[PDB]
Order: structure tokens, then C-alpha cells, then sequence
């Protein structure tokens, strides 16, 4: 507001080679001026230059994880599965388990609304959010069955600038899907400015810098400034499940996963499924320089993606596909301030509509004109010793069905999503003794009826005409 303050900021940016952001301040109303001022005050231009330099002029041994760090639901001792399930449910019952939902993604889907609101066309027309909340509701009920006391899994929902407000409205319109409003917290990750190919801050309007969400790796710094970590501490949380909004099969706060990690006493555990083929758009979990790590599908070499296991020439050497289902101890979140700044910035070339520095005409670029920076949630893995890390294989058909693409794509889209949920529901019923007569597919089982296939005895011997919906 004061010329003294506005000039000092203009000197900082102009000294930093970013003076062009003041190019149009004389055309500006006093409100558009204070907006430009406060947004520019929130960035350190010299820090921006450092980020841009490392992204635009940037300056190792890879093996599978050692078996001491891996497990698999597909061949664990059934006694371990039962023990891990029970211990997981006891942790839920003790009110020590929190969930962080990563829902700050806008693009491959072409929907205006947050991805969590999407109706994949199930007979219930439930959104991804609602299905996920109902797994929470159901899990809290199952855990009460082994304590006779209320169980609470707080739901921390991480949004972005783009998705925050519509997410909150959506939850409020659905009355938080029957959870207690005081146990669901919506918070927001931060942003970084978008950077041109020449290292210049890009301007979205004559008074606003173009910025973008700082990647799901922004979760950690967001846990601090939002107050979520403090809330977790107040609730006595000790175990956190973090996952991506787009997976309609996500086993929220999965008791087997939690029990497995807590009994191994790891700082961090993560779920994988067998990679479907060499080109699947998934990060690969592996051992890099003797540490647990993830190579993202956008950064891996073709030679690495196609390497083959020696005695199995038709199988991929690296096939532990990351399904974005992570466990943390609370102790680990208590260290965020020591290492949140060590997280790398990954770089994507983007077409960012902006104002031309010269004339000032808002234009959509032909070719990629700049970059976006993103920290990745899993880049904490190499901070974690192998002995404090666990990677457990799950079943894709039960645990991983991501919504990445629009209806009509043919993979990882609303139709494969719906088909996976309903194939799962039929499978559950059949194992419980039900019969599904199909004349044309599958059955949608509400999470409030069954979290993971239990509680379906009441359908033994009963015939079900697919498509069907089983609800309370
Ligand atoms: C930073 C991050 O979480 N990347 C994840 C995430 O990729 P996306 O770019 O967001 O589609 O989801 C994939 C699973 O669907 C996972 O394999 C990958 O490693
Ligand atoms: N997760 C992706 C998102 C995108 O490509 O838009 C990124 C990789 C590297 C920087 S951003
Ligand atoms: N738990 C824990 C912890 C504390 C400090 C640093 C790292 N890498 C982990
Ligand atoms: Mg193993």
C-alpha cells in the first residue's frame, strides 16, 4: 500500500531480473495493485531464480528392493494376515489412525469439478469422495465391534487453490457423507509460480502472477502451516494413511496395511501392485543407491522400463508399481521441518496462457512456453533407511483402479473404474454364497454393507440380478 513498501518490492524484483511483472502497474486499479503487491510479496524472487536456474540448467545404481524390505498379501502367512488385520483394527479402535486424502489435482479427465466429485456411473451414482467416506464410516463401525466404544478416524482432505472451494461446498451439500463435520478437515497445499523457458515469472493477468499447485509432495509443508499436524498431535494420532483421490478401489485406512506397518515398526510403508506392462504410467518402487526410492514414469529411461529379470525373460526387472497408498508414523511427521526443504522440484514443460511481456495481450501459447514445478510425496523414501521402510504388494483387482482419463478412453477411466468396483462386488457376494445371474454387469456393494467382503452372509443362497446395488 505505501509507496515506501511498493518501491522496496519493486527494487527486489527488478534487481532479480524480474522487473517485467511491474510492466503494467500504471494501468492498474488500486485493488489490482494491492493484489499484485501481496502476491509478489509472498515469493522471494531470488529463490524463484534459484528454482528456475536449477530447473532450466540442471547439473546411479538401481536394483529391486531387497526382500527384507518387501512383503506380499499374495503370499503372506495367513496367520500374519489375520494378526495384521486385528492389530490394525485395534489401532483404529484406539483412535490412533488418521487419513490424509490427496485431492489437489485438477487434467486428463476434462471435468470442471474436483476429481473426487466425479460420478463414475455406478447404480448409486456415488462420487469417489462419498465411497471413500463410507469406507471410513464402515471401518469405524468394524473397529467398534472389537471395543464396544466409538472409533474415530479423522479425515484430512488436502485440496489445491483450484479445488478447495468446490470440495468444501460438495462436502457440505452432502453433510459430510454422514461423518461428523468436526472429524473432517479440508486444507490446502501451496503454490509455486510458473516460469517461462527463459526463467521469467509468467503473468496470468496484468496484475496476477501465474502459479500452480506445488505437487502432492507439498503435503508435508501443508501439514504444518494448515495446523493438521497439530490437530493430529492433539488427537493422539500415531499412524497415518495417505492416498490419492482418484483410485475408486482405495482401501481407506486399510487395517491390514496399518497393522502390517505398525508391527514392523517402520517410519514409512507403501503399497504396490504388479506393473501391468512396460509403458504403464506409474512410478516404480525400487532400491536406488542402497535406499528406498521411486522413479516416476515421466522420468524413467526406456532402457530401465524394459529391463528384464534374468531367469524370466518376459518379465520386467522393475515391476513394483506405486499405487499412492502410503503409511507414516506420527513420529516421522514430527520431523517435517528438518527436511521439507530437501524435497526436489520436478519439472514439466507446459503451455501456460499468459500476458506477452511487451504488448500485454493475453494469449494461449502454440508450443510449450514455460515450466511447472512439483515436489513428489514419495521423495521422502530415500530419507528413510531400508530397515524403517516396508513395501507390500496387493491385488490390483481389489486395490487399484485409478480414474485418470475421460469416459471413452478405454483404460483408467470411468468405465474401467465402475467395472472394477462392480466386478469386486460380485466376487465378494459369490464368495459369501450369493448367486449373480447376468443377462447382459457385476454388483455394486455399498461400503456401509461391506468394507472388504465381510458381512455378506445374509446373501448366502440368494440370487442377484446384475446389475444390482446392495445398500443398507
Ligand atoms: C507424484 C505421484 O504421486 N505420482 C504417482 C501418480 O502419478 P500421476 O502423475 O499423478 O498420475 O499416480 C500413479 C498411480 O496412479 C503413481 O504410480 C505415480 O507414481
Ligand atoms: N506430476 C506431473 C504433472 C504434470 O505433468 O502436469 C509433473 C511432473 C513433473 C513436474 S509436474
Ligand atoms: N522418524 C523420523 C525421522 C527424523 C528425522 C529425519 C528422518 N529422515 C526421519
Ligand atoms: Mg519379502
Amino acid at each position: 500500500p505505501s509507496a515506501e513498501e511498493f518501491q522496496q518490492l519493486r527494487k527486489k524484483y527488478t534487481d532479480a531480473g524480474q522487473g517485467h511483472v511491474f510492466a503494467f502497474v500504471d494501468e492498474l486499479q488500486t485493488g489490482e495493485r494491492s493484489q499484485l503487491f501481496h502476491q509478489l510479496s509472498s515469493f522471494d524472487p531470488v529463490r524463484i531464480n534459484e528454482l528456475a536456474d536449477k530447473a532450466l540448467n540442471p547439473p546411479a545404481s538401481l536394483e529391486p528392493l531387497p526382500d527384507i524390505a518387501t512383503a506380499s498379501i499374495l503370499d503372506s502367512d495367513p496367520k500374519d494376515l489375520e494378526q495384521w488385520y486385528e492389530e490394525g483394527l485395534k489401532l483404529v479402535a484406539g483412535n490412533k489412525v488418521a487419513v490424509v486424502l490427496m485431492a489437489g489435482g485438477q487434467t486428463r479427465l476434462g471435468s470442471s469439478a474436483p476429481k473426487g466429485c466425479f460420478d463414475i456411473g455406478l447404480p448409486s451414482h456415488k462420487s469417489l469422495f462419498q465411497i471413500q467416506a463410507e469406507r471410513i464410516a464402515k471401518l469405524q463401525l468394524l473397529a467398534q465391534r472389537i471395543s464396544g466404544k466409538e472409533a474415530v478416524i479423522p479425515w484430512y482432505v488436502m485440496t489445491s487453490g483450484p479445488t478447495r472451494k468446490p470440495t468444501e461446498e460438495f462436502f457440505e451439500q452432502h453433510k459430510y457423507f454422514g461423518l461428523n463435520k468436526s472429524d473432517v478437515i479440508i486444507f490446502e497445499q501451496g503454490v509455486l509460480p510458473c516460469i517461462s523457458n527463459e526463467g521469467k515469472i509468467l503473468m496470468e493477468s496484468k496484475f496476477k502472477v501465474a502459479v500452480a499447485p506445488d505437487g502432492n509432495g507439498g503435503i508435508y509443508q501443508a501439514l504444518l502451516t494448515s495446523g493438521v499436524r497439530e490437530d493430529m498431535r492433539k488427537r493422539g494420532i500415531e499412524h497415518i494413511h495417505t492416498y490419492c483421490v482418484d483410485n475408486c478401489l482405495v482401501k481407506v485406512a486399510d487395517p491390514v496395511f496399518i497393522g502390517f506397518a505398525a508391527s514392523k515398526q517402520v517410519d514409512i510403508a507403501t503399497k504396490v501392485v504388479r506393473k501391468r506392462n512396460a509403458t504403464e504410467s506409474v512410478g516404480l518402487i525400487l532400491q536406488k543407491n542402497g535406499k528406498p526410492d521411486v522413479v516416476e514414469y515421466s522420468e524413467i529411461d526406456k532402457e530401465t522400463a524394459e529391463a528384464k529379470d534374468p531367469k524370466q525373460p518376459d518379465v520386467l526387472k522393475f515391476r513394483a508399481a506405486n499405487i499412492v497408498n502410503h503409511y507414516y508414523s506420527f513420529k516421522f511427521f514430527e520431523s517435517i521441518e528438518l527436511w521439507a526443504h530437501k524435497l526436489p522440484h520436478h519439472v514439466a514443460r507446459k503451455k501456460i496462457p499468459c500476458i506477452k511481456e511487451g504488448t500485454g495481450e493475453f494469449f494461449k501459447p502454440e508450443k510449450p512456453n514455460g515450466i511447472k514445478l512439483e515436489q513428489f510425496v514419495f521423495d521422502v523414501f530415500p530419507m528413510t533407511p531400508l530397515e524403517k521402510f516396508a513395501c507390500i504388494e496387493v491385488r490390483r483387482e481389489d486395490e487399484f483402479s485409478p480414474l485418470k482419463n475421460a469416459r471413452g478412453t478405454g483404460e483408467d477411466d470411468p468405465d474401467t473404474s465402475k467395472r472394477d468396483i462392480m466386478s469386486q462386488g460380485q466376487r465378494w457376494i459369490e464368495k459369501a454364497g450369493g448367486i449373480v445371474i447376468t443377462e447382459g454387469v457385476g454388483v455394486e456393494v455399498s461400503p456401509l454393507i461391506s468394507y472388504g467382503g465381510e458381512g455378506l452372509e445374509f446373501l448366502k443362497g440368494r440370487e442377484i440380478k446384475a446389475p444390482a446395488f446392495i445398500e443398507k
